[PDB]
């Protein structure tokens, strides 16, 4: 049980591009996103650069939260 912070892009159809983009490794595959704030909440135990490159490719921005 991991969080990582979320920024940038305030739109709705960014949500699904990071869901799908941390997904996209094998690992954690439970990721959910705030709809009212920039937090997440990620249930596994894949790496935190792993999450916060994984977003930072799309050119978002983020940070973890331990």
């Amino acid at each position: 049980m991991l969080k990582l912070k979320v920024e940038g892009m305030t739109c709705n159809h960014c949500v699904m591009a990071v869901t799908k983009a941390l997904k996209k490794v094998p690992g954690v595959e439970k990721v959910e996103v705030s709809l009212e704030k920039g937090e997440a909440l990620v249930e596994g135990t894949a790496d935190p650069k792993a999450l916060v490159q994984a977003v930072e490719e799309e050119g978002y921005k983020a940070e973890v939260l331990a």
